């Protein structure tokens, strides 16, 4: 009976998690109603964004790697707030899935389908161990690329997200996973003074560095760029399709744009800074202490 209960959904502002940063697992299921099970390796970061007056925004994104081959995806939601003229609340979601090998393959769907969350949902960990999470249903964006073969093997197109523990962020060096000066983020420098929070992002293939202002806090923190006047943001060849629509928004980003940082420590006691730039085609930007 879904279609009864996409439509209650309409009624109501989608229902996401509380605002924070998420550990996301892509999840395979055997039939509309068994029990979805975590699949190994295919972990990813899930970004819930303030509430706005409006809009609210998340994104799940996920890096897989197999052979010499990368599968890279993004899923972008914005979930209106405000009521529509036919009284409805408008949710887009946006798969961008990039595969990357010999040869390049992306594959770009929306979807303004309502019912795409789900609450305290039982899923079988990596353990085999039955919890309750909350729940995306990414199905309606597709799980293949155009040749038949999943973008990620055995992803049924649901998503379990889990709330990590975020510290604040303090003054520190990051890099972006990156290096010469070709990269799409380079340095991430950070600096804490008593609560008031700059981030100074390098984004060498711009050529320039966006120097963001915001105060600290458990959780997300609101920052205010700028720096944008002083970059080229193009259409390369040398960036991936995904990084291309990044590029895409930043050229069009003007001073004062929004973004969030938080910082988190991952498996071996290292710590990450993430920075997300909502409704900026996703760009989401991940550091390692340095
Ligand atoms: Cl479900």
């Amino acid at each position: 009976m879904e279609k009864a209960a996409n439509s209650i959904a309409k009624r109501v502002p989608l229902a996401l998690p509380e605002a924070g940063l998420y550990q996301a697992n892509l999840m395979s299921r055997d039939g509309d109603k068994a029990t979805p099970r975590m699949i190994k390796d295919l972990d990813g970061l899930a970004l819930v964004y303030p509430k706005g007056e409006t809009v609210q925004h998340w994104g799940v994104w996920v890096d897989h790697q197999v052979g010499k081959v990368e599968t890279n995806s993004q899923w972008l939601g914005q979930a209106d707030q405000k009521a529509d003229k036919d009284g409805i609340y408008p949710v887009q979601l946006i798969r961008n899935s990039e595969r990357l090998g010999t040869s390049t393959a992306l594959s770009s769907v929306t979807n303004d389908h309502n019912l795409i969350t789900f609450q305290d949902q039982p899923v079988i960990d990596l353990q085999g161990k039955e919890i309750k999470r909350w729940v995306f249903d990414f199905t309606r964006t597709g799980t293949k690329f155009s040749d038949n073969s999943p973008i990620y093997s055995g992803f049924s197109g649901h998503v379990a997200v889990t709330a990590l523990t975020t510290k604040a962020v303090t003054t520190a060096s990051w890099s972006a996973t990156d290096s010469f000066s070709s990269e799409m983020v380079g340095k991430v420098d950070t600096t804490n003074n008593g609560g008031k929070l700059t981030v100074a992002i390098e984004f060498p293939a711009a050529g320039c560095t966006l120097v963001g202002e915001g105060s600290a806090t458990a959780g997300l923190s609101k920052l205010t760029m700028t720096g944008f006047g002083k970059c080229n943001f193009k259409q390369s060849a040398a960036a991936t399709p995904i990084e291309n629509l990044w590029n895409a928004a930043l050229a069009r980003a003007m001073d004062n744009r929004v973004a969030y940082v938080t910082t988190f420590t991952a498996d071996a006691k290292k710590e990450a800074l993430v920075i997300g730039f909502p409704d900026t085609n996703g760009l989401l930007i991940t550091a390692d202490k340095r």
